[PDB]
């Protein structure tokens, strides 16, 4: 069960990379292509595998995949929150962008109007892509990324104003507040984990004996 | 642990019906007050038991507990989303109903402009509340409470259009679009919530060996 659910996790990264090579290529994909891409038995497991696969396209990868065909069950892709960057890079097989950008501006929505880099990089540490390579002497991966963010102008970063020593705090940039909202953003993050998870209390912590 | 876990329950709950009388008999209460009635050596786990108690309020109850004086910590206490109505009977030891209409209109609010009745049971069979007490003679409490809703036109029922045999669906009635919106209230449940519980994906699920 372990050992399955492990390999039950291996055809959904397989199913996600295939349609990552379809991202790139701007290819339009029939869901007869993905099922044909999965092997033998375990197209028993497609809707399964497709889901989790579309959920970790918007998660991890902010890429959204959007049937235009209900018919011939063709589907195409967008940016989540519609934003113009996934910080590709011709074909180089590095990561998309977007669903990280995604992340920072949601961290720094829920704080107000900014945020304190120390809560950005709190909150960074504890995603498992940067795969504990913070002591790398070209500098933490995860701090390098968010200048991409940046010099992109979805971020500003500052010196909180009167500190002294001098701290420094991300806020949304320019280009941020024209593409997209906070409400949208936090709202997008709601959609994405599947609904708000109402850990609803049990009757002994709010009913006397 | 399991045995503390349970006893820490139990403060939370006796907190929690502190606060109900004092609700009742709109008391401002201080948090000194709250400290106070909680005994002994479970004063070191005042922190815990309060936010517990005061999440409780708000997702079982639907009453907001509201700090008024941050210096002297004085607290009243108001209906969540500012309903004029919590279904209470004079000082008849019934439950405030306020937070369970909100889950009703939330179901229904994700459904779109209106939900089947079955998805209404379906939902709210799973609200330990009801105690499994369906086979009751004088009717399933769960769809007599359904109704007080509607009485109170919070809520309206009818006959799904051109349905045979006649099926039947819930709404918003009048009174629940006049005091919110379908925003404000999915907003609140993720507000109550603890925020959005995003489980990201394992590396396996997105990252090819």
């Amino acid at each position: 069960s372990m050992e399955f659910q492990a390999a039950l996790s291996r055809k959904v990264a397989e199913l996600v990379h295939f349609l990552l090579l379809k991202y790139r290529a701007r290819e339009p994909v029939t869901k007869a292509e993905m099922l044909g891409s999965v092997v033998g038995n375990w197209q028993y497991f497609f809707p399964v595998i497709f889901s989790k696969a579309s959920s970790s396209l918007q998660l991890v990868f902010g890429i959204e995949l959007m049937e235009v065909d209900p018919i011939g069950h063709l589907y195409i892709f967008a940016t989540c929150l519609g934003l113009s960057y996934d910080g590709l890079l011709g074909d180089n097989q590095i990561m998309p962008k977007a669903g990280l950008l995604i992340i920072v501006l949601a961290i720094i929505a829920r704080e107000g109007d900014c945020a304190p880099e120390e809560k950005i990089w709190e909150e960074l540490s504890v995603l498992e892509v940067f795969e504990g390579r913070e002591d790398s002497i070209l500098g933490d991966p995860k701090k390098l990324l968010t200048q991409h963010f940046v010099q992109e102008n979805y971020l500003e970063y500052r010196q909180v104003p009167g500190s002294d020593p001098a701290c420094y705090e991300f806020l949304w940039g320019p280009r941020a507040l024209v593409e997209t909202s906070y409400v949208k953003v936090l709202h997008h993050m709601v959609k994405i984990s599947g609904g708000p998870h109402i850990s609803y209390p049990p009757l002994h912590e709010w009913v006397l004996r």
